[PDB]
């Protein structure tokens, strides 16, 4: 906790083990909490990694690993438990939301088309499954939904 | 998760066990995940809460139990790993930072009393503490602090 531990020379932090030493290019578990440490021994704070199991990561400004919903430049994500950034259906309390394959990111306002290619499924806008979508159509075709 | 989970009757959340049933006036863990629900079965989200172990809790829109540094109203906070709110002195990283011993929330740019009323700890404006603070003095006796 002096010359062991939490180190700051400008440019970002490092940490170091009795004798371990210092992490690099890994993950590290420190009082509790994940994270990720660049090629040179630097903690990632505010950026994303995409790590060697095929998932993608965030740390936060402070290097903390997320872990469930993070809103981050103002779009969400879930993260599954282990921080690995979760695609597609997700369970939330009473409701279902799903994220972009792609991206990642939450989608709203928009029609999923079902597994097996043969339906749909409707998000409105702040995210969450129509369990009970409602649709009017006028003559051109035009379709609302609710 | 059908008529056995989250609940939604339009004024909050509640939640039914298979059967203990819908916890009330209690924190429950439900999914590893901490919440606290109202005398009337309803989970708080954004909200303070004076527990009966003499602590300050905070849980955020979702519901989830504070823990971590969180801000709050434009403060900063840091709760203890059990979620409750700390006072007084904290360590994070590679410094020091104090929590206000009535409201909780981080002091800075302040000196604060050492323990045995002796002598002063600066923090600046971060909110960090100075391990080499520089003084000043001009001849009306006014100081500047670095
Ligand atoms: C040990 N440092 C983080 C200071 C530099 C690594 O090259
Ligand atoms: C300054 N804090 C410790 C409050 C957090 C910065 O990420
Ligand atoms: C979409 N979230 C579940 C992340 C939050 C909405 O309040
Ligand atoms: C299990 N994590 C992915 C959280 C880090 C170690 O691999
Ligand atoms: C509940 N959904 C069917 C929308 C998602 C599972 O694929
Ligand atoms: C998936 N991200 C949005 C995190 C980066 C682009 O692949
Ligand atoms: C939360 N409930 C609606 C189940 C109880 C109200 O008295
Ligand atoms: C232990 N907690 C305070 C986190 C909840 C039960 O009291
Ligand atoms: C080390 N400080 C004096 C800053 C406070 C610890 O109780
Ligand atoms: C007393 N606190 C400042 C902790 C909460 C605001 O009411």
């Amino acid at each position: 906790s002096a010359a062991t531990g939490w180190q700051k020379n400008g440019t970002g932090y490092w940490y170091v083990h009795s004798d371990g030493s210092y992490p690099k290019d890994k993950f590290e578990k420190i009082n509790g909490t994940w994270y990720y440490f660049d090629g040179s021994g630097y903690m990632l704070s505010d950026r994303w990694k995409k790590h060697t199991d095929g998932n993608w990561y965030y740390f936060d400004q402070s290097g903390e690993m997320a872990t469930g919903w993070k809103k981050i430049a103002d779009k969400w994500y879930y993260f599954d438990v282990e921080g690995a950034m979760k695609t597609g259906w997700v369970k939330y309390k009473d409701t279902w939301y799903y994220l972009d394959a792609k991206e990642g990111a939450m989608v709203s306002n928009a029609f999923i088309q079902s597994a097996d290619g043969t339906g749909w499924y409707y998000l409105k806008p702040d995210g969450t499954l129509a369990d009970k979508p409602e649709f009017t159509v006028e003559p051109d075709g035009l379709i609302t939904v609710k």
